[PDB]
């Protein structure tokens, strides 16, 4: 078969598998775009002639936009670019929609529009804007006032007669009526479908939005029947856009022909006239990531490409197959062109060395249609994947999976992959009240480093749009890239399940630790899948953490850090990394009782330390392990990105996990502890690792010595609390005084260890503070405040994260005083930490003996046997370790 014959077939089926000649497709697209422009401009020129185009719908109006570009078009575009009315040629019919009821303004504010409206109505009735209507032409008016509408039409020089019947819902009235006028009061079965069917059968429709700047679902449905869409929330309220009387024929004809179309970009594609002289010296670099926002001309190019992506991604998001909807040829050609381009992409490309390949690929990467029955794999997957991903076996039968949702909103790995160019079918069942979508992959967009020299080596958009699903309705997908399937959810009940059915999917290595079940078999099966080595990507689900990882990166870590010992790697991931953090935070972990000391303290305080209501595990934290990251070689977020691999014992792993587990009421001076109060997680892990294993990791993180220097100097000032504050907490820098501020947090660990007379118990104070804080945050205030040491508070305290707030300082003071049964105000003052009068009154009410100011000093972070206690109440001792 010729490429010509392949293209013709693929326009019907969507099957681009054998289509490689992108130039041929681009030539067809060129003629299609030109056909659309010729049709539009001829119609708009006939409508406008030299009549005034003045049209002012006021603030109390909505915008009304084309939705299908092939058969709809703007009619009135204001100076600010807002579409105020649109024309429809959908299904071979004739429709016109305004964003306000212009018919009742033809004697007033829009008297000047009457001549033009007359031509538009001539075009509706006759199909020719210069053909006069017959006297007494029958007009049916539905959902807006009949008399006022007919009087409006008369005001424009027309002589309508009342059809006296409902042409929206009565097929016989539709057949004799010359025009149907609609507003938002209409009633009908299947309103969009009914409107479409009337239009297709030849009833001309004039729609007027009757709800001002308010949106209308009836209007949205009518407009969808015309192939139009309502503009966004607020309507014309802020912009107050209008067409001025100075608007020329030529200008509006040009704007209307160009709207939502890019003939210049099509021509650049066809001719290969990609820009050879972008000024790349204007790019800049931030932590190794190059961006180019200030390269002249580049942002405008990128925004034009975004229009195309936006257009196709609306179909993706709605789970609509473009090839199943009539009147979508332009978009079909764009998509088939991009699929053809994907057959020829080769990596890597550089922005200066390979301008034509780089720029054409830049466009093609933005145009991916996932909802289809067939289509092509991209031939080269570069730094993303390789031959394994391309050759993964797929299941011919339906697979059934049950997923648990740990919070109301987020996404979770389904445990299967789309294979490149291979159809899969998916559906969800048993979803309760959750709203669901399916997605592919988890990459963040900064992880395609296309502006770095020679690093355009994968697709721009490896993560698909979220593809909405309805319960019990199957959707067919084809990805050019393959990818890890994700269930995206919102409005869920924590702990609920969902059933996923999928046919045609591949099975990546997938480790699904069962919350409180034996896992030695799951581990063995995962290892066996890794040993078979048929995949480029894997996933791991363990508690509230999910890892999405390039296989080669995980192998690298197992080899480097574990000498090839996969078993120990996995067990440490689960226990030393994940379980360590969530246990430190005191969450209710299924089938894992609290330690005896935590149990006993909680019991002695009469606390709820075990309910799911207060202490359920939080929403999933995702981790991406890949060749590239969103920012730097590793980036905060959810997911957070790592490019080195995945080390269960690593500082960064736990530092980032810790950000997910931070709470404002345990931060000193809000944001000043933004990179402090999360460090308990990696510090605890390192203390544990030294004791159990003997590796001594990050042993100089906590800078007790320099904290001491700053405290000793600041407390010599006239206001000693302010003096310390200035030297320790004032600096707003992201990582300012990181080591010194950490030494505050560990004071309480050493203190608690001494209080309990047990070195192993020291970190329990943080677990207790977390348990206490979640009760403060969520328990019934009146019933629980006495038990939480907050009896003097009429209302729950605030949760501000601002550095100027005392909400964290206060809760730390109260929690620590309450748990230790000593008034801790002198040590809080020593550290420069101010508290509110309310919190001070509350500590006074406890009736506890003061703990005089103290300081725990050490010359190592991880080894606590050497820590020394300094009494600070009478003066400042010497630093007690030799320099
Ligand atoms: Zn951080």
């Amino acid at each position: 078969a010729t490429q010509e014959e392949i293209l013709d077939a693929a326009l019907v089926s969507g099957d681009s598998s054998q289509l490689t000649d992108s130039h041929l497709v681009a030539l067809r697209l060129q003629q299609q775009v030109e056909r659309i422009r010729q049709t539009r401009t001829q119609l708009l020129d006939g409508l406008y002639q030299n009549l005034s185009q003045a049209y002012d719908p006021g603030a109390a109006s909505m915008w009304v936009l084309p939705a299908n570009p092939d058969n709809t078009l703007p009619f009135l575009i204001g100076d600010k670019g807002r579409v105020l009315a649109s024309l429809s040629l959908e299904a071979g019919g004739r429709g016109l929609a305004y964003g306000t009821n212009v018919l009742t303004q033809l004697s007033g504010t829009n008297a000047a529009h009457a001549p033009l409206l007359k031509r538009a109505v001539q075009w509706l009735v006759n199909g020719d804007p210069g053909a006069a209507t017959a006297k007494d032409f029958k007009v049916s008016v539905v959902g807006v006032d009949k008399t006022a509408a007919l009087n409006g039409l008369k005001s424009a020089g027309l002589q309508p007669a009342d059809a006296a019947c409902n042409a929206l819902t009565d097929a016989s009235c539709a057949s004799t009526s010359k025009l149907l006028v609609l507003g938002n009061g209409a009633s009908a079965a299947s309103l969009s479908a009914t409107v479409r069917a009337r239009l297709q059968a030849g009833l001309p429709i004039l729609f007027v939005h009757t709800n001002g700047w308010n949106q209308s679902s009836t209007g949205q449905q009518i407009l969808a029947g015309l192939g139009l869409q309502e503009g966004p929330y607020g309507g014309n309220y802020w912009d107050k856009d209008r067409v001025p009387s100075s608007r020329t024929r030529t200008r509006s004809v040009e704007l209307g022909g160009a709207y939502g179309q890019d003939p210049a970009l099509v021509q650049q594609i066809v001719d290969g006239s990609w820009r050879t002289d972008y000024d790349w010296s204007k790019c800049t670099s931030y932590v190794g990531r190059t961006t180019c926002d200030d390269v002249p001309g580049l942002s405008d190019f990128s925004k034009r490409v975004d229009v195309l992506k936006g257009a196709l991604d609306a179909y993706n998001q709605k789970a609509q197959n473009l090839f199943a909807l009539p009147g979508t040829t332009s978009l079909r050609l764009w998509l088939l062109w991009a699929d053809a381009v994907r057959q020829n992409i080769r990596y890597p490309m550089d922005k200066a060395a390979d301008t034509a390949r780089f720029q054409e690929t830049f466009v093609a990467d933005a145009i991916v249609g996932y909802v289809r029955e067939a289509g092509a794999a991209q031939k080269e997957l570069g730094s993303y994947a390789g031959q394994r991903q391309q050759s993964m076996p797929v299941s011919g039968s339906e697979e059934t999976l049950t997923l648990t949702l740990p919070s109301a909103q987020g996404f979770t790995a389904i445990g299967r992959m789309a294979a490149p160019g291979k159809r899969l079918s998916i559906r969800i069942e048993d979803a309760g009240q959750a709203s669901l979508a399916v997605g592919l992959n988890t990459q963040r967009i900064g992880s395609t480093r296309l502006w770095n020299t020679r690093q355009y080596d994968r697709p721009r958009f490896l993560k698909s749009p979220d593809i909405k699903l309805q319960a019990n309705q199957s959707v067919a997908l084809v990805s050019p890239y393959g990818g890890l399937l994700q269930l995206v959810y919102s409005g869920a009940t924590p702990g609920q399940t969902v059933t996923v059915k999928v046919t045609g999917a591949a099975s990546q290595p997938f480790l699904d630790i069962q919350p409180g079940e034996d896992s030695s078999q799951a581990i063995a099966d995962f290892i066996q899948a890794l040993d078979a080595d048929k995949a480029d990507w894997l996933e791991i689900r363990s508690g509230s953490v999910e890892v999405h990882a390039k296989v080669e990166k995980v192998r690298g870590s197992i080899d480097k850090d574990y000498g090839g010992d996969v078993q120990r790697f996995i067990r440490e991931l689960n226990e030393v990394f994940i379980d360590d953090a969530y246990t430190l935070a005191g969450f209710a972990i299924p089938n894992q009782a609290k330690t005896p000391a935590i149990q006993q303290e909680c019991a002695a305080r009469g606390w709820d330390c075990d309910s799911e209501t207060l202490h359920k595990l939080p929403g999933t934290q995702h981790i991406n392990v890949d060749q590239y990251a969103q920012c730097g070689g590793g980036c905060s977020g959810n997911p957070y990105d790592q490019t080195w691999g995945l080390n269960p014992r690593g500082w960064g792993e736990s530092h980032e996990l810790g950000h997910n587990l931070q709470v404002n009421r345990l931060k000193v001076y809000g944001g000043r502890s933004g990179e402090i109060s999360n460090q308990i997680f990696p510090l605890h892990k390192d203390w544990r690792v030294l004791r159990e294993f003997g590796q001594n990791l990050d042993d100089t993180r906590v800078n007790y010595r320099n904290a001491y220097n700053l405290i000793v100097a600041g407390r010599a000032e006239a206001d000693p609390l302010a003096g310390v504050y200035k030297r320790l907490w004032e600096d707003p820098g992201t990582y300012a005084l990181n080591g010194e501020r950490m030494a505050f947090y560990t004071q309480w660990v050493h203190y608690w260890a001494d209080l309990k007379n047990d070195p192993l118990q020291g970190w329990d104070i943080w677990t207790l503070l977390y348990l206490h804080q979640r009760q403060v945050d969520k328990s019934d205030w009146d019933a629980n405040k006495a038990a939480l040491g907050y009896g003097t508070y009429a209302q729950r305290p605030g949760n501000s994260g601002d550095a100027s707030s005392t909400d964290g300082n206060d809760n730390l003071l109260l929690g620590l005083s309450w748990l230790t049964q000593r008034d801790q105000r002198p040590t809080f003052a020593l550290w420069g930490i101010r508290t509110s009068a309310a919190a001070q009154a509350q500590v006074a009410a406890y009736g506890f003996a003061e703990q005089p100011a103290f300081f725990y000093a050490n010359n190592r972070t991880n080894e606590y046997s050497t820590v020394k206690l300094l009494d600070m109440s009478q003066g400042s001792p010497a630093w007690p370790f030799p320099l």
